[PDB]
């Protein structure tokens, strides 16, 4: 099956500066800002499409990682697309999960962060609702931590 999900986040922060933190300078900023993420590193590639990044994080007290493959990166248009290509544990019935993200101008010089998630499953399997809830919350917390960090570090 094929399933879509969307979420949106608002910030008082300007979109180009949020995108620099989230994407350009992600390998430095994300582990500083996000207290459950230990590291974000390039496993292979030059930063462009095809690049594989490894995000190491703690969950339930246990060290885990996930691998992200960069699918599109467009700084001019504040766009970044990636799919999950590996990690700890099993996908179970999840064949594929990709993300499409964009930042746009929001209220009073601020931003809106838009994320579209596309999940492909085996046959008639449905995406797990408890894991969806957890993912949704993680996304919220992630975007919020980045905002906190940038605010606490004017520039
Ligand atoms: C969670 O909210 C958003 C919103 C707009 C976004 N743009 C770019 C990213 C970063 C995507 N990097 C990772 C490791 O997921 C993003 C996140
Ligand atoms: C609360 O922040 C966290 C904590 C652990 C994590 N592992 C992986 C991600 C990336 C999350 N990116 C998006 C677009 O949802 C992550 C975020
Ligand atoms: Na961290």
């Amino acid at each position: 099956g094929v399933f879509t999900f969307q979420d949106e986040y608002t910030s008082t922060i300007a979109p180009a500066k949020l995108y620099k933190a989230l994407v350009t300078d992600a390998d430095i900023i994300i582990p500083k800002a996000v207290e459950t993420i230990q590291s974000v590193e390039i496993v292979e590639g030059n930063g462009g499409p095809g690049t594989i990044k490894k995000l190491t994080f703690i969950e339930g007290g246990e060290s885990k990682y996930v691998l992200h493959k960069i699918e599109a990166i467009d700084e001019a248009n504040l766009g970044y697309n990636y799919s999950i290509v590996g990690g700890v544990g099993l996908p179970d019935t999840i064949e594929k999960i990709s993300f499409e993200t964009k930042l746009v101008e929001g209220a009073n010089g601020g931003s809106i962060g838009k994320v579209t998630i596309k999940i492909e499953t085996k046959g008639d399997a449905q995406p797990n609702e408890e894991e969806g809830k957890a993912a949704k919350a993680r996304g919220d917390a992630f975007f919020k931590a980045i905002e906190s960090y940038l605010s606490a570090h004017p520039d």
